[PDB]
């Protein structure tokens, strides 16, 4: 069927992930916090951990497509290499002494090569000997100063594009460097077999464009059914975005609402405090998810900008509630800062009371059972060694809706 | 006389300094850090001070343009208001809500206070009442949003930082924080329909506001024509290879220059400028721990080359090639700052204007070095420090030299 | 008449100061944060800034005692000197090869200059040509690591002691460097002659002891009269410091009651979040004191350890009002991060409605203008570079009651 | 055989260890930090990882003490608890109004659960419901206090810290934060009432927990006897030179030391091993960056002094210096940790322990070190550092050697 993600629970049919790999291998101690991750993780375990995570969803019949894979083959077609690579390698962002040469070394790689350079990123040293490189290691020598820089946030495929019903967004990441795993994934959506010929939309984002203040985070989108849209607004997805999606999804009729989950205010995005298990179960941080504040956005034909907007009076989880017809939620608390401490927000639900987890959270997976859910878990030494789980690895493509 | 800046100690003709105002009114604890400025200042008092600066450099002859004097001019040409707003008022940087009644509001507005805001930044509390205006009041109520439509820009009292003249020539330069190319593109509309601009001669080496430069970026602070077909460039946490590259390419092409400098910075971000600076033809205050480990590297053009340059390091200290580049034995040196060391209290001298070969004006506060640069023949004016220099101001950073005479 | 505070408000006789000087002149952007003070300052400024203070209490009849003249008679006794010298220069502070030469050196010195040193420091420099000198030396060079440390916080005098009607404590401070002031103020209320023949009571601490986890911070203790004293619990005042100050007040009928202002939770003192002007009247940061829970702790025969405690009802602002008999508090907000923001908390009132503050406070020094108060100012370019005003640079003595 | 440490490689008889448990059961993302402890660790499977340590070095012979079995026996012995209870139970620490009812149910405990909470910190909610209780439950409530009224001590997982067996002769560390301070009360207690300890010969060369220290400090991770009659002590952020030189003096008081060699760290604090560690007789793994700066300074009893000692700047590198110490031409030397730098993914291998000449216990993780280390001769027996090393660990921080036999 068609590509399109229609709820939070339903079927999962097809999903987007991305293994740790080369941009990890990059990882220092000192060059952590510039390349935006957490910490350094034992790469080797984090890929068998990655590994049992995607054989765990594949054994019970999901599609699920590995980001390396499908890069490298996008980038066997002429057009989208030199469409990836015209963006990527400029003078801006290269230098004037390296395009040429960098570019002649990356086109005469192999496919699978190449792919893992445009996500892994590339060292000075991996350069075929020259005065360029040559110039580039002395900095780093004698003054502590890569070609291009990994890309290790690339293992959260949920953050730089939506699948929202039968559309995608193309998210403008709010820090720059992460604007080029965008670049990436739009290259395999425009070029790639499973994405060129398949019909659906573009509801929002553009790789060639600024956006400015505008910005969106995949943490933050989640099609819940019923036409509705939930999109939190903190510190990472900012108004100037939401409205310029909702405005577009109403233009296309794809959806009837859109909820603003108002986060009060450390960033943090709407599936790390908030996430659904089952068709009336979700997991929550008390902390944050009772100070959210709903804001409904509806298509309004008598406006200027064709949207009218509501604050809702009740709290955000009975407002939830009510737009998937729902009486109430039944909500699991999590976090907070009863054995131990541990914070099972973020799992990815395969299918009704089906979900993956983290082997660690052994409280909130024991509640979560006792709530009827079937809880899969996959091991956080590495992978969750800092931010996201389940949820924040996965890229939902195909999930089927559930009901009213 | 043509614009053009080509020393660091020439005598100063025209200068462009901005007075603190409306950005600092709105700074606050905790939007400080946001706002990229050090803390909040107390504003009346600054604009007495920085009035008291501009002031002892206008009595000693030197034309001083004060930023809001310039943009109140510039945007009473009708075209040069639409370049800016079309720029600067987007649905990506104010919200599809708000554009019009924004755009609307601004263009109602008398030039000087409509200069006040563009510079001062608009919070949703100043347009007129209205629903677009009263959700945003809303998410700084109920959420703690930051309630400014457009942000101000404090740091614009540093005019040394969006763009530097180096010999007759400007370069609109790609700041680090994507906030701050705003302070760019309202000097870049001065220097483009401005009287004392539009009309004169004078080359533009690097930079441009409608394009996105990437991992290029330039910061004032690091740039300084010496002189003597000579550039020096700081090399560090904000000005980047890919744009030091791309400048000299462009000097090179036009002749404007025989060599650029790179004066390799290690490793807190900081600029050329803010540990060296000139005072004279052969003087220089240093904050030694950092320029004793500066790594120079000569940028000369180069027709054997396919992008039409060499690099070369160079094994002496970049004290002596400095001193070898403007035909000097050795400089003289005045060593400031520390966080360690002989003296009755710690002080940073670093970062004081020259005004003419010898002259200088620094701050009151650093009792020390000022003595030491007298001393060492400076006549030294001074000015408060209390509110200006409340972080990492100084005079350098404060003034953006527009014609400055060459030396020797 | 006896030493002694027995409000906020009332007509201040006698105050205790310090000038900045030796201390700030050690301080450097490298060494601020283990010298426990914000910023370097302008040292010179600073002492004709503080001198202005001084001399605006005095020409209004004030007796202003500084710290550094206090400390320079107590010194010219014998047995003052030795009694600070014995705890302040011993193998575990000074070091082994360092205890002799060092205190020989200082037992040398003129009174002025011994003073200055004690609250000043010492550095390897000021010692004469030595071994022991030499190898500090040595470490500072090659190891980049003072004899004796700075006291650069001294010009706080709030701080470290704090008269409580007919009595002074000698306050167990949180960090352990800044026990070194508790240790001078001390020598100065046992041997000095304004206080060695003087009546008064120690109601609490002790520079020989340890205290543990009981630490009390003079902003955090007001006796606001009517037999009440407000004590801030929070970063800085434990509740353990706090139960043994209240069990020692009334077990000498010093006070019927003492309300624990309760702060929620970078470290604040109630002092710079409340402070009194009149009879009547407060100015206030309305974040923090809206969130105060008071709690009311008074003398109870029927107890093991003598007190009962209750958490009060009403607001803090309310509680405090009736606990002075008085209707209601006229309330004057301030801070909160209008031309411009300020924070004028911290004033340090001389008497009813008469006022000392910053001259950048303008907004809010209006505000108390025309509440009724006569606001003399101060210049806060050095002095209040960072905390702490009028208030927090004065330790009040002789301050006559005020009334029902 | 008799107690003591006389080199860092000799065979290992005996050694203490303390498993995580009940304090870190404790622990939170928000009062991590006040605790000092790195992070949040899924404990059940610390404790496996734990076990499965302890067993591989039990299996190979080691005598291995687990503290909390240590201290539950020391405590049954009702002289040993009040001792300990009088130091940690008072008005100071606890509060006026909860002292007797904490230190009767304390009391009213069985033995092992007694331990636990002395290492592990007893909450309100521990207690049996009552007034004095109530209050700190409001308190945490309302006010978000924290509320241990005995504060949790996960660093005891680090045996290593507080107390140093120096040839035959035992230091109690007085420890940087005075909170740690009651991990030395309680390792001391033990030391000082438990069988194993009470009844043998030794020395208690540093250090007492009813006094205060000052600003002597003196931690685990700096303290070396490598043999030799020589002993290294880092000297930086955790190791005064006041310490310093009162444990050297007493050392040389008693001969069971020739030299003390202060390795002077300079400047995140940081302690020798764990940038320094040693895998055999001549074999040590290093954090270059650190080392190459380690300036090193002999300490030598001396007669004709006041205070006993002299002390002498080395002119030779800190590895130079160690070899010649050692009766060594070179040290052999691998290198790990960088931060920079060749090798498919940074690691850093320093803070092995040694069992005996060649054979050392290290983390899984560490595979590029791992194997250099295995091609320079050494068996490394490896455990799973998820959740041990989720931080600051290492097999050398988490053990205390009671007993280890001499080298050459």
């Amino acid at each position: 069927t068609k590509l399109g993600v229609h709820s939070e629970a339903g079927k999962l049919r097809k999903v987007m992930v991305c293994s740790p790999g080369l941009a990890h291998q990059r990882l220092t101690p000192s060059n952590c916090d510039e390349l935006l991750f957490d910490d350094v993780i034992w790469v080797n375990q984090a890929k068998r951990d990655h590994f049992d995570f995607v054989t765990k969803m594949r054994e019970r019949g999901i599609d699920v497509l590995e980001m390396h894979n499908l890069l490298t083959e996008t980038i066997q077609n002429p057009e989208a290499l030199k469409w990836i690579l015209d963006r990527k390698i400029t003078a801006d962002s290269v230098g004037l002494g390296l395009t040429s040469e960098l570019r002649s070394w990356l086109e005469s790689l192999e496919p699978r090569k190449l792919a893992e350079y445009l996500i892994g990123g590339v060292a000075a040293d991996d350069l075929p000997a020259s005065e360029g490189a040559n110039i580039l290691k002395m900095y780093r020598e004698y003054l502590g100063h890569f070609l291009l820089p990994p890309l290790p946030n690339t293992q959260f495929t949920r953050d730089t594009t939506c699948w929202i019903y039968g559309g995608v967004t193309l998210n403008p990441m709010y820090w720059p460097a992460r604007r080029q795993e965008t670049l990436l994934t739009t290259a395999i959506y425009k070029f790639h077999p499973e994405f060129a010929n398949a019909e659906f939309e573009i509801w929002y984002g553009d790789p060639d464009k600024d956006h400015g203040s505008s910005t969106l985070e995949g943490g933050d989108v989640m099609p819940i059914g019923n036409g509705v849209v939930l999109i939190g607004m903190g510190e990472r997805s900012s108004r100037q975005a939401i409205g310029q999606v909702a405005q577009s999804l109403f233009a296309k009729g794809a959806a009837e609402r859109v909820i603003v989950a108002g986060l009060p205010k450390a960033a943090m995005h709407l599936d790390t405090v908030f996430s659904f298990c089952d068709r009336d179960l979700v997991t929550v941080f008390p902390e944050v998810v009772k100070e959210i504040v709903p804001f409904s956005l509806r298509p309004d034909p008598s406006s200027p900008y064709g949207m009218n907007i509501r604050r809702e009076e009740k709290t955000f989880l009975e407002v939830v509630a009510e737009s998937l017809g729902l009486k109430k939620l039944r909500v699991v608390e999590t976090g907070g800062n009863r054995e131990q401490w541990d914070d099972g927000n973020n799992v990815v639900c395969l299918e009704p009371g089906v979900v993956v987890g983290y082997d660690r959270n052994t409280y909130t997976n024991t509640l979560l059972r006792k709530a009827g859910v079937e809880v899969i878990t996959i091991s956080a030494s590495e992978l969750g060694r800092g931010r996201g789980g389940g949820h924040c690895m996965t890229c939902p493509i195909v999930r089927d809706p559930i009901d009213y």
